[PDB]
């Protein structure tokens, strides 16, 4: 579901990721997703408009927008957080990547 | 570059030209239009023409591809900008 962050049921490429695909669009076997990376790994010189910083638990995470990917639903694990309140920042990052707003 | 289709298996580069990743690029793979019936949404999966063949943009299979794998430019679909923009916006924002 849109704006919810999940865990990857596989042990290899992602820790966490944000589902950014519309809830009105059923692929149905896949889902558009943006992986999250620990905010410490990136300096604060990196655009927060293209790579917004989100908070889950007591940690900061960077949305790796440019690494968006289609992930099959059978690999989407447990719901970890709901970032609906960051809708505006997430929408802007995606729109910037495609339409250079 | 945006709206240009490349090879390695065809795909359309849909990422802004103002945004350098730089090592990767947002892309939408193309599949032969014969493989899908015409009951499949042309709004979410627009039909494009390259050469003397029809292709379906597999929007829901969008992916980040490393630039070193992007081959020869095959076509420029800039004139289909509106349909491509609508398909992407539909997938994310359910317009
Ligand atoms: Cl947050
Ligand atoms: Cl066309």
């Amino acid at each position: 579901m849109q704006f919810k962050v999940y865990t990857y049921k596989r042990e290899s490429r992602y820790r966490l990721f944000v589902d950014v695909q519309s809830d009105i669009i059923d692929t149905p076997g896949r889902r558009m997703v943006i992986p999250l990376a620990s905010a410490r790994l990136l300096s604060d010189k990196v655009s927060r408009e293209l790579y917004p910083v989100v908070h889950i638990g007591d940690e900061s995470w960077r949305m790796m927008t440019t690494d968006m990917a289609s992930v099959p639903v059978s690999v989407i694990g447990e719901e970890v957080a709901d970032l609906s309140h960051r809708e505006n920042d997430i929408k802007n990052a995606i729109n910037l990547m495609f339409w250079g707003i």
